[PDB]
């Protein structure tokens, strides 16, 4: 297992990072920087997660304090919805750059292929609850993402929560000037996604799973949900390998080249998230755990299924 995966763009990007969405900002300062003294050198990060002040406190320190070299780090943050317009999608990175402290990003992803009226509510409702779309269409979004790599602000550019059309469309875009190196998409053993990783990984884009232990905190959890991480059969998997069950849950991905981001802000487990350099899944194993699909999804954009660009009815 080598650590970094070439992206399209000729850099490097570490296969494991940190997330940091539901991270309280008072808790994620101190696990940016353990997780920077214990080895990740992959951020994951988003303005709508309210939290990139207290990132960038943290990378700021290990920095000044020379853990690391900016080089050797990864950060990657995401244009949220209501930033589609061509107009603002350059104040939208410089503000993200602004609260993380840095001088560029190593990769800006679109967050959504929804875009959303521009204002200061990120889910901007109509007076019965539908999110207020905007008209600006995801190309012209992309143009304006290849306008951050030409001013020097971001090294690459890529899409999260694209389906296998919409990933087309950009690659059919008449004048790209630059491909998505990355897709992030949700994916753990309950969420498979096949189909979705062999075609973007037949085009050169690297794919991210996000949610890898299946976000047990997320807000909307329902106790009669699946559970990943109490799942007994991936348990055995685990026993059988002297692991965690979440270490077998982030070496998965890994097998599959795929970049993955866990979230933590207890330090034991950022310290344990990152052990999975030193065991491998059979071919047995990877295909018992694929076995596992229910097409479960964390993360639905429920206000949003009437949205023309909603990604999750095909
Ligand atoms: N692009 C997108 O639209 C999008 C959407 C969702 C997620 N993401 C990214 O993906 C990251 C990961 O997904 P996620 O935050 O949804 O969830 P996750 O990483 O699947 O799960 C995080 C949860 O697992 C717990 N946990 C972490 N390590 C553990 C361990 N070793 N043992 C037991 N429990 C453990 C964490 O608790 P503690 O923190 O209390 O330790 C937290 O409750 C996000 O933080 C974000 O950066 C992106």
């Amino acid at each position: 297992m080598a650590s970094r995966i070439l992206l399209n763009n000729g850099a490097k990007m570490p296969i494991l990072g940190l997330g940091t969405w539901k991270s309280p900002p008072g808790q994620v300062t101190e696990a940016v920087k353990v997780a920077i003294d214990v080895g990740y050198r992959h951020i994951d990060c988003a303005h709508v997660y309210q939290n990139e002040n207290e990132v960038g406190v943290a990378i700021q320190e290990k920095l000044r304090e020379q853990v690391v070299k900016r080089e050797e780090l990864f950060i990657v943050s995401k244009l949220w919805c209501t930033y589609h317009e061509k107009g603002l999608v350059k104040g939208a990175c410089q503000k993200t750059l602004s609260d993380l402290k840095l001088d560029y990003l190593d990769l800006y992803l679109i967050h959504w292929p929804t875009g959303f009226k521009p204002g200061k509510e990120f889910f901007p409702l109509d007076e019965s609850g539908n999110v207020v779309p905007s008209d600006t269409n995801i190309l012209d979004t992309w143009a304006a993402m290849e306008e951050l790599v030409d001013e020097g602000l971001v090294k690459a550019i890529g899409i999260s929560n694209f389906n296998h059309l919409q990933v087309e469309m950009i690659l059919n875009k008449p004048g790209l000037k630059y491909k998505p190196a990355v897709n992030q998409i949700e994916c753990h053993p309950y969420l498979t996604q096949e189909k979705l990783i062999q075609y973007c990984q037949s085009k050169g884009i690297v794919v991210t799973a996000y949610s890898p232990l299946g976000s047990p905190d997320r807000p909307w959890a329902k106790p009669e949900d699946p559970s990943l991480l109490e799942d007994p059969r991936i348990k055995a998997i685990a026993a059988k390998h002297n692991k965690t069950t979440a270490q077998v849950l982030i070496r998965f991905p890994m097998q599959r080249n795929l970049v993955v981001i866990p979230k933590s802000v207890t330090p034991e487990r950022i310290a344990e998230n990152f052990k999975v350099f030193d065991f491998e899944l059979s071919s047995q194993d990877m295909t018992t755990l694929l076995s596992y699909n229910r097409n479960w999804r964390v993360c639905a954009l429920l206000s949003c299924t009437s949205h023309k660009d909603y990604p999750f009815h095909e």
